[PDB]
């Protein structure tokens, strides 16, 4: 009786890049029409990998495409045809994802980035969107471009910020990373600080001798090299051998050594340290004898 018609049409449609394309339609007419699926005109055959055509009870017929890449971002075009007529139909798949940027999870928390001073250092940041979005570096409010200072790289996947040079105490700051396309726009700061490893702290005096025990007192040294300190190590050597050994930490520009042995010579010297890490240690206190 009736001709081919598509009681349900073909919808245009927009896919995350890689995922899988889906296009259907229903199709009516008596007899039954004859579906076929073309991509930019040509006539599609069915491999059941990158493409695979279906049909459903009810007229119903499908074409899905496989990882949809940008090869597939063209036009298709659907036809019915029966001995009484020939109707056909068109779509076109796109890939469109806003511009998204995702810091590693060390830096999404408001926490800087402690750069020891002439440490070359790489900040890689990696971006999602399709098309694939512009990338943009800038230090406060100044455009960063690529030289002899700065060295940024920016694939078609994730930039990196890098100081190919050591970083530099004037490199601290805040570097804002931008990525857009035409369906979003994603910002980012990342904070970078740049200091060095404390001064050896100084004049280590030793007090309170005993038997076993000992007290030791010091002064901070003439900068932190930039980071604030953190704590002081304190290290003993028995002038017996040369070989110094870690004994404890204290915030505080003294501190108290036990399970000395006694009636022994012994040295002590003390290191500072900052987040940046630690100072070169102090020149040794005078030697001194335990007691009993």
């Amino acid at each position: 009786a009736m001709a081919p018609h598509f009681k349900e049409e073909l919808r245009n449609l927009n896919v995350r890049y890689q995922s899988n394309a889906t296009l259907v339609c229903k199709v009516t007419g008596h007899p039954k029409p004859i579906v076929k699926w073309y991509r930019q005109g040509k006539e599609i055959i069915a491999d059941g990998l990158k493409y695979r055509i279906q049909e459903f009870k009810g007229g119903y017929h499908q074409l899905i495409i496989a990882s949809v890449t940008d090869d597939d971002a063209t036009v298709y075009q659907v036809r019915a045809t029966n001995q009484g007529g020939s109707v056909s139909g068109t779509a076109s798949l796109e890939v469109e994802v806003p511009a998204k940027i995702h810091l590693p999870k060390t830096l999404e928390g408001m926490g800087a980035v402690h750069a020891l001073r002439g440490e070359v250092v790489s900040i890689k940041i990696p971006f999602s969107g399709k098309p694939d979005p512009v990338i943009t570096w800038q230090k406060g409010q100044d455009l960063i471009d690529n030289n002899g200072h700065y060295q940024v790289i920016v694939t078609r996947s994730f930039t990196s910020l890098v100081f190919p040079n050591g970083v530099e105490r004037k490199d601290a700051g805040f570097y804002v990373v931008c990525a857009k396309n035409r369906f979003g726009i994603d910002q980012k700061t990342v904070e970078l600080d740049v200091a060095d490893v404390p001064d050896p702290p100084r004049g280590v005096k030793v007090s309170d001798v005993s038997r076993d025990s000992v007290n030791l007192t010091w002064t901070e040294p003439a900068s932190d090299g930039g980071s604030k300190i953190t704590n002081y190590i304190v290290e003993k050597c028995a002038t017996t051998a040369e070989r110094w050994l870690r004994v404890g930490q204290a915030r505080e520009t003294r501190y108290t050594v036990i399970n000395l042995f006694g009636k022994t010579s012994y040295q002590f010297r003390v290191i500072a340290e900052n987040k940046f890490g630690l100072s070169k240690p102090s020149e040794p206190s005078e030697p001194t004898i335990t007691k009993e």
